[PDB]
């Protein structure tokens, strides 16, 4: 299988294409489904507010995109069951619309003639993969798999290293997170979520995330031991996750940091920095998560000890690089 | 005399319509609201405003209503206007603020649904179109559907009218540097067919079409076909400014243009004047439709060839709403 | 009827709102003098036009050496060094110190040398009486001459910590505040003292930032010295900020139980408010509280007998902090 | 030799100057940098850029130097240019990017400090002022202090040149909608005597004077006195756009203007062309001084009279910098 369809050519969907081409994958994107014309998807692909001009040629026809000389079909089917995946033989669907985050929903891509589905979001009780953490759990028999959220790919490698070195007995996270398409431009209805209805570029907005609640799926031993949430803020991309943990051993900052450095060495998914970076330095990062040793903090009072560890993430591109790693491997089995 | 109002589209404009009605202690009585959501969500949005802060009156809700300052207001959720039960509470004048009924053909559905008149908060083609204190004397008892044009029109028109009256505008072109609005996009993604509107509004200067100058003839007939213009949408949440570059009908100095504008703003509740070094946030919550800024006036001349740039600020949300309400209160007494 | 005469040093974001708040509440204090680094014209323009709070609610004019505010004169000086400020010329006896450059006993001493009697500093100023109104203002007496009101963050954190302490005990905790950007940061990438992160464009980044609010909490709640640490993340909102605290408390608790203890702590408490509405930061702008506890963000995380407790409070680091500074100033001035 | 360069002001422009020189593999050799801080801090700023991302070469520092791509650059901290020890490493041409030496009299100080020539990164009064590919042919061997004018001059000049050559410009006025810069304020507070410059830059539309139009005569002598203009500073970090409204010497169509402009941009490394529906973030990183935008051309005509609006984008940081470097590469070989 090296024949891929993208459902939802949005922020994540367009970067999936950018990244496959950046690394010369032997995967060919042959079809795209969205809700618009080829002309509009081409304008969007060619001109990116966050990452600049497309590095390759982009043109269109009435029913297709021409990207670096290759034709890619464009469909506009609102319901995934009606998508002609069979037409160009789309074998693996990268599902990035947000409207098919379950086994039962992404089932419709199978019923429309696809073999597998990789969902770019948490998708309930299914095999959920952070690359370089639990991707060894994938087999030939898997059809519909999830890569969880940007936050889950940030949190998990940091949690994994802490759990391996020290044990995490209990923990809570806060991610300070760039605003996304789920939020609003101006104050107005955004389904049931009251907070999501508020102008995203003019507010700090508390926001639910299951990254920590559903970490059980990626790190089985931490199942039900983490909770967390987000504060969405007015940066366009680039985020950071703080974890506060009661660990299984007394530790020093240097000790926590050395252990993290160890876990990041020749680790293409998980980086390290000892530099005084800010969110914009993470934009275009090729990691899922970059641990920041400068923000490590140990608060100790006797027996009791709280350990704050902080990792950066490019929630768009960084998360994507993880999505592509997982995709390449899903596609070889 | 016609005191009972329905609001269709309880959005940025619709919410502030109510805020401004209560602020001026109008005898107009908002009896019903229609939108696409629950009373709970509307009540949340009404209490809490990112641009203007906490609502100055109490806000609660029921399964089917808002309770604002102790007074009950019915809430309906009908997406097609012809199905709004305006008769239940005797809603007579509908303030149409959804963006989806911007023509006589479309807004007449409120009449079908049992209302008496419609005031549309946006341009709506070739119909009676009013900028208060510019052409509100053209209203009469036979007007049943009326437009107040756009924020931009309520800014430009009084500046243009003043220049028309004192000097003549032979030809001109407008550019408005305008706050982003809910028609734009939060992140890069499709936004109908307008390519530019697909781009992240808070992270970009975005060129944007607007008919304010194009359709000025509806408000000042003698300027019909003599102006063009466009917008540059920028990352401020509200507050905007309009520059007009004109060939006037007479040779002028900057001091002469400013005195003529000052005279037009004197005792004019719709049209302010300033020569303070203000910036956009100083216009947020303005009670004018337009505020002429004398500090930005510029005369460029070479022999007989003269270009005149005049500039006016406007709070495209609340300030425009003050005009909307002035127009509503007159409409209702006809 | 006590009419203390006040001078303001540093007519900045905080200094200006101090005057705004004093007139807003009709305080008996008269502000008789202001010192900054500029002309009365520039100070008048800034007082009149405010990007966060809108137009000044009172008339503002200037002469070559004064502001005229609602028809009252306020002398204007421009003395880089506080010892040269002529506070005696208009009888200014209580200086509200808001420049950032006199944050110690030894430095603010200069206001007394120059003829003032008391100084209240609008920031942490080391080992000195450090007041969060409605937490420890009863430590104030007639013998105090130089006092601090700590930071905005201390004024957010201390009431929430106080109530948790009083109700449950806190064994240990750690704080993160997601904080509006301020004048100590940069507009564009460029040198800002010695703090590398402060050099980066404030409106375009999440910027980690050290704050002493947790570390020095003991000056305000002595039982908690050494028990808390924390830091900030600076983000692109112009004002309005939120403080999270992750605590191990000395009792097992539920969320409801935590939220009820906080509610009771906020009852008839002019300094410390409560919400259970789904507010966001722009809803805190213009708050008349130093801190507003948010019941909606309370989180208990539990395994066996291990419980982590997250509590969260909003604050307008500008106006809200200023209401606290003014309460503290009214009491300080009457002693 | 004249291949050895010092940078005064290692700021937004100073650092991108070094970035650009390395990017085009110039045989210019930056031997010295002066600013007001430590090499630690300069190294941190060069390595990590909020607008352009990570520096593409290595950066380390010592107590008195930077090491950029393995090459040592001396760092001084002399707030008065007369005291900068340029002779120590033999800096002959100074790229003056502080903003504090924007006159012949002031930049003379670099020559008394032992340098041979100064290139000022801003307007600087009546001295030879260069927009590359408009009037770089005017530089000669004897010039010791020159200007590259502003970002806005580099954007306006080539558009005005093309219009001037093809149709004549009788008179015209300009408005640039311009990214905020370091002369503005993060929070409301004193900023010298420009009142508007004291207002929070990322929360306002802020009008602002610029000499781009007024001083155009230095770059295109025939347009001396024929243009005026100003800016509206808005909340984007870099990337700007310039609109010019002109009375031309001929009657024209939109297509005719667009084709003339397209001709002037053909094989022009300094002056780009687009007919794509771009927005400001699309110009960030541009290797042009100016990119004419055909999509925004507008002809407003009534009988005999005509106004023509033409629009060009520019990356006021990197794009302007690319013109500065073209000019410096010629300057160094005269
Ligand atoms: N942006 C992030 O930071 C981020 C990070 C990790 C994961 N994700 C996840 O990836 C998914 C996509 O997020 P995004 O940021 O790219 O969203 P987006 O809104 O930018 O993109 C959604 C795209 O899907 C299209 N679409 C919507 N409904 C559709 C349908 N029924 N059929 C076909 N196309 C449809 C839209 O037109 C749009 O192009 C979401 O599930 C999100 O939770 C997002
Ligand atoms: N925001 C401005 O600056 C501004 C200024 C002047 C005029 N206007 C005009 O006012 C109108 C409203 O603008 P807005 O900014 O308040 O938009 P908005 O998106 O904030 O509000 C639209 C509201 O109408 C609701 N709505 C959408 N479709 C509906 C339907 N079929 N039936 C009932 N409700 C529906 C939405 O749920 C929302 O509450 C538009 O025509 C706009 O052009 C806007
Ligand atoms: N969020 C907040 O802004 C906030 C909250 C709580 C406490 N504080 C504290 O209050 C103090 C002021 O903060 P700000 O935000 O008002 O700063 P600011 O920069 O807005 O104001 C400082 C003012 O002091 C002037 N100044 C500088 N040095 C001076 C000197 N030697 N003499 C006289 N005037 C001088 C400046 O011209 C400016 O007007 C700081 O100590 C700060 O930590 C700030
Ligand atoms: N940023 C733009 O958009 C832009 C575009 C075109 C031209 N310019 C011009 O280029 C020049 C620099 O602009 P910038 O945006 O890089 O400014 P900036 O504030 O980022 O850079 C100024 C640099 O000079 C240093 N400095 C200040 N005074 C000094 C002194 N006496 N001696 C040595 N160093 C000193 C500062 O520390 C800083 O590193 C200005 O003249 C400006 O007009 C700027
Ligand atoms: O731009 C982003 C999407 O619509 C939502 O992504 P999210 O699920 O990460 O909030
Ligand atoms: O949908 C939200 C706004 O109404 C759009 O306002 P606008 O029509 O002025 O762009
Ligand atoms: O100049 C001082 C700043 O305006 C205030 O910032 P701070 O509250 O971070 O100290
Ligand atoms: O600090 C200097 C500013 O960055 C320069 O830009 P400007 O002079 O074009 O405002
Ligand atoms: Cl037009
Ligand atoms: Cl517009
Ligand atoms: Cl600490
Ligand atoms: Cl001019
Ligand atoms: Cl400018």
């Amino acid at each position: 299988m090296s024949k891929v369809g993208i459902n939802g050519f949005g922020r994540i969907g367009r970067l999936v294409l950018r990244r496959l081409l950046e690394v010369k994958s032997n995967i060919d994107v042959v079809a795209i489904n969205d809700l618009t014309s080829p002309k509009i998807l081409a304008y969007l692909l060619k001109h990116d507010s966050n990452y600049g001009p497309f590095p390759w040629s982009v043109d269109f026809t009435e029913d297709s995109l021409i990207v670096d000389g290759k034709s890619i079909a464009v469909y506009a089917e609102k319901e995934a069951k009606n998508i002609p995946w069979k037409a160009k033989g789309a074998e693996i669907i990268v599902e990035c619309t947000g409207f098919y985050t379950s086994a039962e929903k992404s089932q419709a891509h199978l019923d429309a003639g696809a073999k597998k589905v990789l969902i770019s979001a948490p998708a309930g009780e299914m095999k959920t993969i952070v690359y370089n953490v639990n991707d060894d759990t994938l087999d030939g028999n898997d059809t519909i798999v999830s890569v969880a959220s940007c936050t889950t790919n940030c949190l998990a490698p940091m949690a994994k290293a802490l759990h391996d070195s020290f044990g995490i007995e209990v923990g809570t996270m806060t991610t300070i997170h760039a605003y996304t398409g789920t939020q609003s431009l101006v104050d107005g209805p955004r389904g049931k979520d009251l907070r999501a209805s508020r102008a995203a570029a003019e507010n700090i907005i508390p926001h639910t995330t299951g990254a920590a609640k559903a970490i059980g799926l990626v790190i089985p031993e931490l199942s039900g031991k983490l909770k967390g949430h987000a504060q969405r803020v007015p940066v366009k991309t680039g985020s950071v996750t703080e974890l506060v943990s009661i660990l299984g051993k007394k530790v020093t900052a240097e000790e926590v940091n050395n252990a993290l450095k160890q876990a990041t060495t020749n680790n293409e998914s998980f980086g390290y920095t000892d530099e005084e970076i800010v969110s914009s330095d993470i934009i275009g990062s090729h990691f899922g998560s970059v641990f920041d040793a400068t923000q490590t903090e140990i608060t100790a009072v006797g027996d009791l000890q709280l350990v704050k560890t902080v990792a950066w993430y490019d929630n768009e591109y960084g998360f994507v690089t993880q999505l592509i790693r997982t995709l390449e491997k899903f596609a070889k089995l």
